[PDB]
């Protein structure tokens, strides 16, 4: 995905037009560029089998291939090296370059990707091939679970919606809190932001169930929790 990034097609560049006349004789740098840009623009290509683990990546470790790339680009462009040297180290560098990017897109799935065990999580993804930024969907089953909340009498109620994934997933609108009555009907009791509902000084008219439910401006629903609200006496 480097070639997505135009700090690398500008470092190329000043690579090219400036860098290279001090290593190597003018006669040879189109060829070098060529094989160069070829193994930049091999960074991410799916092979099939597994290697579609390399197709798209994050902007965030796109932002790291980048960076490490540059850092070696500027390696070999301060080096002493020159000609068949210069060269032999500069096809070596693509091609640890490229094995940085593989571990930095395995270990992007591993962790960053879907990380939702729940739910439907929207994450910003840059295709390498054809350099397209696209939301990918992790998609899980909407209800997340049910939780059992207990409170005394006369104290706060909170529901906390917050997942560990929603800070990250992209698209995110407002967080809804219902109250489900006896009835099977529900009535929203609040909307907005916050990922939390308050309830003060609650009261056993207070107990049932609730449920939280988390909307996307397209996607749909990012998750949906449930509490069963327990009110205690008050010691
Ligand atoms: C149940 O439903 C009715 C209408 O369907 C609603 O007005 C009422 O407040 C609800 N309350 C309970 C206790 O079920």
């Amino acid at each position: 995905c480097i070639k997505c990034d135009q700090f690398v097609t500008d470092a190329l560049k000043t690579f090219e037009n400036t860098y290279l006349n001090d290593h190597l004789p003018h006669d040879i740098h189109k060829n070098v560029m060529r094989m160069v840009n070829h193994e930049v623009s091999s960074f991410g290509v799916v092979t099939s089998a597994e290697d579609s683990y390399l197709g798209a990546v994050d902007e965030n470790t796109l932002e790291q291939a980048t960076w490490s790339f540059l850092k070696d680009l500027k390696r070999i462009t301060d080096s002493d090296l020159k000609g068949e040297l210069f060269i032999k180290e500069l096809l070596w560098m693509l091609r640890h370059q490229k094995d940085i990017f593989n571990n930095l897109a395995r270990q992007f799935q591993k962790e960053v990707l879907c990380p939702n065990k729940c739910g439907v999580m929207s994450q910003t993804l840059i295709w390498c091939l054809k350099c397209e930024k696209q939301l990918h969907i992790c998609r899980k089953s909407l209800d997340c679970g049910e939780r059992h909340i207990e409170v005394h009498r006369s104290e706060d109620l909170v529901l906390d919606c917050l997942l560990s994934w929603h800070r990250a997933s992209k698209g995110l609108t407002d967080y809804s809190f219902y109250r489900v009555w006896e009835n099977s009907s529900e009535t929203l009791i609040a909307k907005g932001k916050e990922p939390y509902l308050t309830k003060s000084m609650v009261g056993p008219e207070d107990a049932g169930n609730y449920r939280c439910v988390l909307d996307t401006i397209n996607q749909g629903h990012a998750t949906v929790i449930r509490y069963d609200v327990t009110v205690l006496p008050p010691k």
